């Protein structure tokens, strides 16, 4: 019943545009929205975000989130690991890498979501979630050695995937950072499950 | 380590506008960042609520409460937890159980309600609470729940088992187009996680 009439850009940056959307809603009155995009799409998705479970033998299984100064947000948060999937990458071998970069884990692919939208009032930006498997035993995971590219500054936290809510509530407490709403969706269900 | 230096504005529509944020890297350098936020938020903790809606009914499995509504920034139907702005003096608790009624129909009790976490903090700074609610489906106030829809908003309800979330969420994409959301494919994932 609902559909896009026409898009007018508003301003366009490097990586982020504006424009005003026009659509029909049910009834067959015309409306307007105002919608944020990025430049960089080409694609399945703009984006990977990566569940990393880290397993090692007689400990328990953490869940590899990352830290970072976010300028959107002026402060710091913990985030999965993510970023932009390459033109020609496929999602998986996006996630790979990026884990790879920001962790220094290398891991394999569990699972692949398919294209999940960030903030659909807001933006059209996409994600595929990808779960991957750390074995943490691995020679190559003993000294994980991450590959920050340009401006990348990325601080790696692993948590207990059985305790995950508490100790993230815990270093918002102490630290004062600002945790993702996708980490904490994750988080809530673990709790929530059964 | 980073801090924000200034905050250019670009331009500026009714709801959303644009920056050039200035900050200091931790190498000590100078760069620069094109940051969204919107233009509505006030002293609030957060730009807005979603809700995580627990339906509980006597001798049924519990459902997690969902919406479908055509996204303009998307082109498109998402699948997400009932979701608004918080009102200037409103509490987050309130604004859920007001956006979970106006919704769904049903009627509330607050279990949880999260710090204020970010959307998709690469790109913005909006942020949310995420408030977990009971519903009492035996309550005779939920037994045929209508919703109360403000102008133009325009919500179907699809409630599914949480035992089963996952894969249901998987078989709705499977039918139509319709992107399923990012918060809400992390908690089916985790509930499948533990
Ligand atoms: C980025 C946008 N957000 C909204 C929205 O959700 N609003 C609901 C209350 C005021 C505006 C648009 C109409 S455009
Ligand atoms: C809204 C923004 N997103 C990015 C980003 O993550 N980029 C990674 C490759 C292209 C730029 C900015 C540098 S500004
Ligand atoms: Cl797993
Ligand atoms: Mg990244
Ligand atoms: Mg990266
Ligand atoms: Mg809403
Ligand atoms: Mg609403």
């Amino acid at each position: 019943k609902q559909y896009i009439i026409s898009e007018e850009l508003i301003s366009e940056g490097k990586w982020v545009k504006l424009e005003k959307t026009t659509y029909m809603d049910p009834t067959g009155k015309t409306r307007t929205w105002e919608s944020v995009k990025r430049t960089t799409r080409k694609q399945t998705a703009d984006g990977v975000a990566v569940i990393p479970v880290l397993q090692r033998t007689l400990h328990y299984e953490c869940i590899v989130l990352v830290k970072q100064f976010r300028p959107p947000m002026g402060g710091y948060c913990i985030e999965f690991p993510a970023g932009l999937i390459d033109d020609g990458e496929t999602p998986e071998a996006a996630a790979l890498r990026e884990l790879e970069e920001e962790t220094g884990y290398k891991g394999d692919i569990a699972e692949c979501s398919p294209a999940v939208c960030m903030d659909p009032g807001l933006s059209n930006c996409t994600i595929h979630i990808v779960t991957v498997t750390i074995n943490g035993d691995d020679a190559e995971n003993a000294r994980p050695k991450p590959k920050p590219g340009d401006g990348e500054f990325v601080e790696v936290i692993s948590l207990p995937k059985n305790d995950l809510l508490q100790r993230l509530d815990a270093l918002v407490a102490e630290e004062h950072l600002t945790v993702d709403a996708r980490v904490y969706s994750y988080a809530l269900a673990l709790k929530h499950a059964n």
